[PDB]
């Protein structure tokens, strides 16, 4: 009795999943549970693995998957994953999850996934203890930042915005452009309503470079938990990364939500929730199906979920979640999920398909080298020309 679970919630991502594994351990003694983890920030290692276990016809039993267009972009569309539908009859799920994120798992008639949590990516971090040592507040628009941030170098903090490696770069950009085009014309990149190369998203990569230069220089070799580290250290005043960063400072560093550390939308996008989820699904060809299935019912329950993300940072993705399982984060998150307007990431897999998102990463060192928002805003307009961006 085996069941292999597949993620990149490794090291210090781990406490939420290895939570649910005692949980699913407990119910079903005598399953051996390998948990299969792919170390690397947002999935960019494991999706290289992933493609090479599913393409040598070696899948795993479950794995960590977005909802929307990285799922059903890929091993969907690939005809590589079992039809949902029963089991969400079966366990009552159509009531038990908000209608938006049922259609980001749905596709030609089926449903691919189970959504496990709730992460938001725009979310700018900081100590409310330095931001006073230095005499600034946090910033509301991203001329503010770029004003306070000048501020800051002036009273001698080098770098006021902390960054890591490439994908944390974009997930920067994302809140940048979602605040310069609001959530409609974000909303239209993705359905090929409006160009890369519209005057309008050409000035997300303008907004953008200036936020850049008040950057560590060193960001490219650092993970994203060693840039929320700078911001703890006083190194930084700002960090711009999902909600992961909130579990991480309170399950792995212990500190107090709300006084060692607080939190903000993303400079310009008050009001505007960008979400994204991660999910598990069912590959065809699991060697241990039937221990799959239970748990996909183990991490679609109110159990597993309330359980779990507390410790992960994320919220729930069931409606009848207890907000007194969470803390002040949580809660705050809680209740800006149900009154914002909701959007999509691009970073973490709701809006576009992985062969954008692959590609993205490249547009992203062109800009670096070239610091050219015209030359970034017309290579990523050429992607998506070439994947057909908006045909799925
Ligand atoms: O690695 C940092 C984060 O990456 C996201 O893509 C993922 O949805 C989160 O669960 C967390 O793992």
């Amino acid at each position: 009795m085996k069941l292999e679970i597949f993620s990149w919630w490794a090291g210090d991502e781990g406490p939420a999943l290895e939570a649910l594994i005692r949980l699913y351990k407990q119910k079903y003694p005598g399953v051996e549970v390998i948990n299969a983890t792919v170390t690397g920030g947002a999935g960019v290692n494991a999706r290289a693995v992933l493609k090479t276990r599913m393409l040598g016809g070696d899948p795993p039993d479950t794995f960590q998957v977005h909802a929307g267009m990285e799922l059903i972009g890929t091993w969907v569309v690939a005809n590589r994953m079992e039809d949902l539908s029963a089991l969400f009859r079966q366990e009552g799920w159509l009531q038990a999850f908000p209608k938006g994120l049922i259609d980001l798992i749905s596709y030609k008639g089926g449903i691919w996934s189970v959504p496990v949590n709730i992460h938001r990516s725009n979310v700018m971090w900081y100590l409310p203890a330095k931001l006073k040592g230095w005499g600034v507040n946090p910033p509301r628009t991203w001329d503010k930042f770029l004003a306070t941030c000048q501020t800051l170098k002036q009273k001698g903090l080098e770098a006021p915005l902390a960054l890591g490696e490439n994908w944390t770069q974009q997930h920067l950009w994302e809140s940048v452009a979602l605040a310069v085009l609001g959530p409609d014309d974000w909303n239209n990149l993705w359905n090929g309503k409006l160009k890369f190369t519209d005057p309008k998203a050409v000035r997300a990569w303008e907004v953008f470079g200036r936020v850049l230069d008040c950057a560590n220089k060193d960001a490219a070799g650092l993970s994203w938990q060693q840039a929320v580290d700078r911001v703890v250290q006083g190194k930084a005043a700002f960090n711009i990364m999902g909600d992961w960063a909130a579990g991480y400072m309170t399950t792995t560093l212990k500190l107090k939500p709300g006084t060692d550390f607080a939190w903000a939308p993303s400079p310009g996008t008050q009001g505007v929730f960008m979400m994204l989820s991660d999910s598990f699904g069912l590959p065809k060809g699991a060697k241990n199906r039937q221990n799959a299935i239970n748990w996909l019912r183990l991490v679609g329950s109110k159990e597993g979920q309330d359980t779990s993300n507390p410790l992960k940072g994320s919220i729930a993705a069931r409606l009848d979640s207890d907000p007194s399982k969470y803390n002040a984060y949580g809660q705050s998150a809680m209740r800006d999920w149900r009154s914002n307007r909701i959007v999509g990431s691009l970073v973490h897999g709701a809006v576009a398909p992985e062969s954008f998102m692959s590609q993205f990463g490249t547009v992203m060192e062109i800009f670096l080298q070239t610091r050219n928002p015209q030359a970034a805003a017309n290579a990523a307009q050429a992607i998506a020309d070439q994947v057909g961006l908006g045909r799925l």
